[PDB]
């Protein structure tokens, strides 16, 4: 009754903000949006990872719209910060990629990104056979996110599919 024949979303953040920031500011409206789209399609479990440093205040090397969408979508269960910290005045952040794929792989879902992660792939082949299955690219049109209704090409899936555990035919 609520999505269950839905695969689980993990959405890399940092990929959709700087997207719909057009590559210079993170912009997180695009975050907001790429949630609203799995959304009104049922999705219940989604999550969208970010490192925490980008709740720190907006600045020249690191410019950020629209912050307060992060704490609501953690708000929301939806968002989740992944490590990061100063040490010795540089800021150290784990590697959210690998956040993001362990959790999609190991909750058999999709990954919303159009970083392809290869250097996780050539660690580790379970994961580049899953990165390769399971990727969802997209592109936006000014506020409009549109992922592709041919995520793995023309001899894949339809995106309606793509997005179910159980296919429809």
């Amino acid at each position: 009754d609520d999505g269950e024949n839905l695969r689980p979303v993990v959405i890399d953040g940092s990929n959709v903000a700087m997207s719909h920031g057009n590559k210079e500011v993170f912009s997180c409206r695009g975050i907001k949006l790429a949630v609203d789209w799995f959304l009104e399609r049922g999705h219940k479990d989604i999550t969208v990872f970010v490192p925490a440093w980008r709740k720190e205040q907006s600045r020249p090397d690191a410019l950020i719209t629209d912050q307060e969408i992060l704490r609501k979508l953690e708000k929301e269960k939806i968002l989740v910060f992944t490590p990061s910290r100063r040490v010795q005045g540089r800021r150290v952040v784990c590697y959210d990629d690998r956040f993001i794929v362990k959790l999609a792989f190991e909750s058999d879902g999709i990954i919303v990104s159009n970083d392809n992660y290869r250097d996780l792939a050539n660690e580790k082949p379970e994961w580049k056979k899953f990165i390769d299955e399971r990727l969802l690219m997209y592109s936006f049109v000014n506020d409009k996110f549109m992922p592709p209704d041919d995520p793995l090409g023309r001899h894949g899936p339809s995106l309606d599919n793509f997005l179910r555990k159980k296919p429809i035919v």
